[PDB]
This record gives structure tokens, C-alpha cells and sequence, in this order.
């Protein structure tokens, strides 16, 4: 398993304009057009990233193709930040992919915001920091896929994943 077989188990694939858990514009695997209630903004946002007329639908390929800017963002934007590089390095392969699905779903700043549970990471505190990541909006809202992540940062394994 690889990061991208497990984000694309949490996050689906969608060809059409879809709404997030969150209620927002959305389209491929996981990619946010807008927060904004438009589906007029959703469509132009849209059309400039794909770099083509699309009328709100687009092909796997395009969708993959957006998957994989994503992903080399998220990456990206964990070395780019002090207090996530810290962890990242330290953490081992598996456990590396827990921390960027974290950031591919709530972004950079929202994971950083995780001071408390980053810390135990650190210090490889794994059941300690799996009942902190828990009291978290992120895991009242969207349960069944923090848990999963959890899991991951948990045992270090895709067990997981294994089942999905």
C-alpha cells in the first residue's frame, strides 16, 4: 500500500462537481474547488485548473492528474514547515503517510494546530498520542477515516486499510 492507494480508499472517486462532509465544492479525489456556495465559482475554478472548458465534469485522467499535484503539495508544504518537517523526519515510512493524509484533508495550518498530539508523535508515544488525535472536531466529523488514520499513527502498520 502507498500513499496514494490509501488516500484514494478515504477520499473516493468523483468525476461530477460533488459537496465535501463540510458542504464544499469538490471534484476528483478529494480536490476542494471552492468554500464558496457557487457552483458557478465551483465551475470557474474548475475550468482554470484543468485548463479547459469542463462544464462541471472531468475525466479519471484529469482527475488523477489533479491527485497528483495534491499530493505533492501536501508533501511539499510538510518540509516547507518547521514544526512538521520536525516530525515527518522522525517518523518512519508508514507512519509518514498517516501525517501527510492529515495534511491533504485539513491542510498545513489546521495540522500544525495539532501542537499536543505532534509532540507525542515525536517522542513516539503512539498509544498516547492515538486518545489525543480523538478529541479533535476532525474525529467527531469525519469518525470512520480519522480512525483509520489513527490507527495508522497507532501501530505503524496498513492493517487499516486492509479491510477497505
Amino acid at each position: 500500500m502507498n500513499i496514494f492507494e490509501m488516500l484514494r480508499i478515504d477520499e473516493g472517486l468523483r468525476l461530477k462537481i460533488y459537496k465535501d462532509t463540510e458542504g464544499y465544492y469538490t471534484i476528483g479525489i478529494g480536490h476542494l474547488l471552492t468554500k464558496s456556495p457557487s457552483l458557478n465559482a465551483a465551475k470557474s475554478e474548475l475550468d482554470k485548473a484543468i485548463g479547459r472548458n469542463c462544464n462541471g465534469v472531468i475525466t479519471k485522467d484529469e482527475a488523477e492528474k489533479l491527485f497528483n499535484q495534491d499530493v505533492d503539495a501536501a508533501v511539499r508544504g510538510i518540509l516547507r514547515n518547521a514544526k512538521l518537517k520536525r516530525v515527518y523526519d522522525s517518523l518512519d515510512a508508514v507512519r509518514r503517510c498517516a501525517l501527510i493524509n492529515m495534511v491533504f484533508q485539513m491542510g498545513e495550518t489546521g495540522v500544525a494546530g495539532f501542537t499536543n498530539s505532534l509532540r507525542m508523535l515525536q517522542q513516539k508515544r503512539w498509544d498516547e498520542a492515538a486518545v489525543n488525535l480523538a478529541k479533535s472536531r476532525w474525529y467527531n466529523q469525519t469518525p470512520n477515516r480519522a480512525k483509520r488514520v489513527i490507527t495508522t499513527f497507532r501501530t505503524g502498520t496498513w492493517d487499516a486499510y486492509k479491510n477497505l
